């Protein structure tokens, strides 16, 4: 008689027991749902007389887990620290994470799982190569690295480095790839025909040991004065003492690197083998100069077949060095 209506819902609450009519007397409970508090706890109601169920004040609000915004040498993504929601977690660089990457904020305005803290990255005292030594290493962080540190080997003498010579810390706190030092001899240097090669004194030549060559007045190197032993048991190169030219005419002007020269005073005392220069010729048709290229190798040179000398006496006739190029 004049019942009670069904109760309003209300937010983030729940209502016991829950009726489309309630006769007076009757009573229910409103409670918010797990994760919410409210100020005054529940409410419990009686449907009155008259049918009409008193105002309420339930005021159903999530819970909020401390505040965690601040994560040192880190970051933490977050909305809101309430009972809904997760945050996230990352760390600057040279540190890690050591703990879970992200938490939630539960029933009982609680973090879990716990929040992580950011730890320094380091790396232990690196191992030493077998035939190494350490030239610099300094430990950042007492007798361990930190992030990016390195430190660098050398090879004992007569020894040769395989890979990089430095190694530096990883995210991950080891070491990149370890050199390896190995022992490297070559066999001694040929003598060179028309040459002489020095070299030290000993029964036998290692790593990065330098012999030295030369050649006789009328002979020039073929490659670098100076070679060394390579880490692949081998030389630098081998070079050996080519013949020089006698210069093929009497009197012509040549191209040599480029710009115009007299072949007579730039070659005075021969030219050396490899010495390249080029001649010029005349195109009839087109009454002009072109040019071809003549090479010394080993004392012998070949000037181009349309080269033409003229005689010193005869001034009439023109020299193609002297005819317009085509
Ligand atoms: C320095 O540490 C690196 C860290 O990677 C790993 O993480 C450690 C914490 C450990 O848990 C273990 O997983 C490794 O040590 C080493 O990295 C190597 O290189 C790859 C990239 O990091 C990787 O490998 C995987 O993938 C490749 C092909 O893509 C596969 O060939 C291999 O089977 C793996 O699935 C892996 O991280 C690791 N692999 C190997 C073979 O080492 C790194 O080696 C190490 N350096 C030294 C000198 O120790
Ligand atoms: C010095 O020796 C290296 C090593 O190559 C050699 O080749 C083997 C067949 C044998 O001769 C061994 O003594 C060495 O393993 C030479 O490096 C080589 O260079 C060319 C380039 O392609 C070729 O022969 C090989 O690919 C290279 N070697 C390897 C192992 O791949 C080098 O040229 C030699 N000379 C000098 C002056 O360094
Ligand atoms: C770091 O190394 C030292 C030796 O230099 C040694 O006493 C120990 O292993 C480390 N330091 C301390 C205080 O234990
Ligand atoms: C490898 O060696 C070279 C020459 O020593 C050096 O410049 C380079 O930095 C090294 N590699 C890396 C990744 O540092």
């Amino acid at each position: 008689g004049r019942t009670c209506p069904k109760p309003d819902d209300l937010p983030f609450s729940t209502v016991v027991p829950l009726k489309t009519f309630y006769e007076p007397g009757e009573e229910i409970t409103y409670s918010c749902k797990p994760g919410y508090v409210s100020r005054g706890g529940m409410r419990k109601f009686i449907c009155p007389l008259t049918g009409l169920w008193p105002i309420n004040t339930l005021k159903c609000t999530p819970r909020v887990c401390p505040f965690a915004g601040i994560l040192e040498n880190g970051a933490v993504r977050y909305t809101t620290f309430e009972y809904p929601n997760t945050i996230s977690f990352s760390c600057n660089t040279g540190f890690y994470l050591n703990g879970a990457d992200s938490a939630k904020c539960t029933e009982e305005g609680k973090w879990s799982p716990e929040l992580p803290v950011c730890a320094p990255i380091i790396c232990p005292p690196p191992s030493i190569p077998t035939f190494a030594t350490l030239r610099v290493y300094k430990p950042s962080a007492g007798n361990n690295s930190l992030y990016r540190d390195t430190a660098v080997f050398e090879c004992l003498p007569q020894h040769a480095m395989f890979g990089n010579d430095t190694i530096t810390c990883t995210t991950h706190g080891n070491w990149t790839k370890l050199p390896e030092c190995r022992e490297v001899k070559c066999p001694f240097p040929s003598r060179p025909d028309n040459g002489f090669v020095n070299y030290p004194a000993k029964p036998t030549l290692y790593y990065k040991d330098k012999a030295t060559f030369g050649c006789h007045d009328g002979y020039s190197l073929d490659g670098p004065e100076e070679i060394e032993c390579t880490k692949l048991g081998n030389w630098s190169a081998m070079p050996s003492c080519k013949a020089s030219c006698k210069v093929p005419v009497k009197k012509a002007t040549v191209v040599y690197q480029g710009e115009r020269v007299k072949i007579q005073e730039k070659f005075k005392n021969g030219m050396l083998h490899g010495d390249k220069v080029s001649f010029f010729c005349k195109n009839k048709e087109k009454k002009c100069s072109y040019t071809e290229d003549a090479q010394c190798i080993d004392g012998t040179i070949e000037v181009p077949k349309c080269f033409k000398e003229h005689s010193s006496l005869a001034f009439w006739k023109t020299d193609a060095s002297d005819v317009k190029p085509c």
